[PDB]
């Protein structure tokens, strides 16, 4: 079945989203929970994360 096509960013991105030191992993692990369970739109979730981070990243 192969069906492989992770390069647009999912690869490097993945290993990245798994580090955002400003949020909890419950929610974060959530988006990616779909990356591993369903590596179809893993990239898109990544966008949703950096967003959840940039907002709650600073000490605000």
């Amino acid at each position: 079945t192969a069906d492989n096509k992770f390069n647009k960013e999912q690869q490097n991105a993945f290993y990245e989203i798994l580090h955002l030191p400003n949020l909890n992993e419950e929610q974060r692990n959530g988006f990616i929970q779909s990356l591993k369970d369903d590596p179809s739109q893993s990239a898109n979730l990544l966008a949703e994360a950096k967003k959840l981070n940039d907002a709650q990243a600073p000490k605000a």
